[PDB]
DNA sequence: CGTCCAGTCTAC
DNA sequence: TAGACCTGGACGG
């Protein structure tokens, strides 16, 4: 997923384990060739947080949990399948690469990140990948000057579609984003990255940035609200993969979605 | 059946 | 920077 898609799964994880205890250890499938984690606690309490396209796992053993133990923190990256799902521990679904135990007593559940394709990955570490610039959504300020005071950079040579998924300065924004964010404004596409934003030193291309996404997060869904948690947001999308709508391929091969002028750098 | 389509991460 | 990395759903013979 991208920006919103993270933080509704931080929402649903801090929201679903809010009363539950884990126990056990941290069982990874022997099929994902992401790192073991070698945590194991009788009690402790997990919660989330997202910036942009990453979310951070804190593992919180209860007090005197045994082990003596530090909290341990994990920072997932989905890829393109990833979540997170709540189920019965004896009905894993196909796919769960990372599970979580409740400890009785109550109903036995197994938290699960379920990666259908396996691009996500997670990382021992508690760190945010350094090279990613600030989270779109609850960085906006940070962002955004982040971007209007390194237009110099090699990056923004790039047209401003190909610009927009780069994760030093738009963590969070992915395929459907910028093609939404760009339909809004009627940016054409393969304009020049840095010539789209000299213009701005009325919503403009940054706010949106924010603003859009924002309004993903604000309609819910996508696994972790109520496959009809898609409704609202296929519904939701003006652009990305509709009707009538242009579609080329950036240098990378990936699809962008646009109205009118593909722009000077087709 | 068959083929094509849906974000990093790292080796060249 | 391409290509590699993976499964399953969507769409066509």
């Amino acid at each position: 997923g991208q920006g919103p898609e993270l933080h509704l799964a931080s929402q649903f994880v801090n929201e679903a384990c809010r009363a539950l205890v884990f126990g056990g250890c941290v069982e990874k499938s022997s099929v994902s060739r992401n790192p073991e984690v070698p945590f194991e606690s009788s009690a402790y309490r997990i919660s989330a947080s997202a910036r942009g396209k990453e979310l951070r796992l804190i593992l919180s053993p209860l007090p005197g949990a045994q082990p003596q133990q530090e909290p341990l923190a994990l920072v997932f990256r989905f890829g393109m399948s990833g979540s997170f799902q709540l189920v019965p521990r004896e009905e894993l679904p196909r796919h769960a690469h990372l599970r979580f135990y409740t400890a009785p007593p109550g109903p036995r559940l197994a938290l699960c990140f379920v990666d259908i394709r396996r691009f996500g990955r997670w990382d021992l570490g508690g760190k945010w990948q350094p090279g990613r610039g600030p989270c779109v959504l609850q960085e906006y300020q940070q962002f955004r000057e982040n971007v209007l005071r390194n237009l110099a950079d090699k990056a923004f040579d790039r047209p401003i579609c190909e610009a927009l998924l780069d994760q030093r300065f738009f963590n969070g924004i992915g395929n459907y984003l910028r093609a939404e964010i760009l339909y809004r404004l009627k940016i054409p596409p393969f304009e020049k990255a840095r010539s789209v934003l000299e213009a701005l030193q009325n919503p403009d291309l940054l706010e949106l940035c924010h603003s859009v996404p924002k309004e993903v997060v604000q309609l819910g869904g996508k696994g972790y609200g109520s496959e009809e948690d898609f409704a609202a947001f296929r519904a939701w999308l003006r652009c990305y993969g509709m009707p009538g709508m242009s579609s080329l391929q950036d240098r990378h091969g990936r699809t962008i979605w646009f109205q009118g002028d593909p722009g000077p750098l087709a």
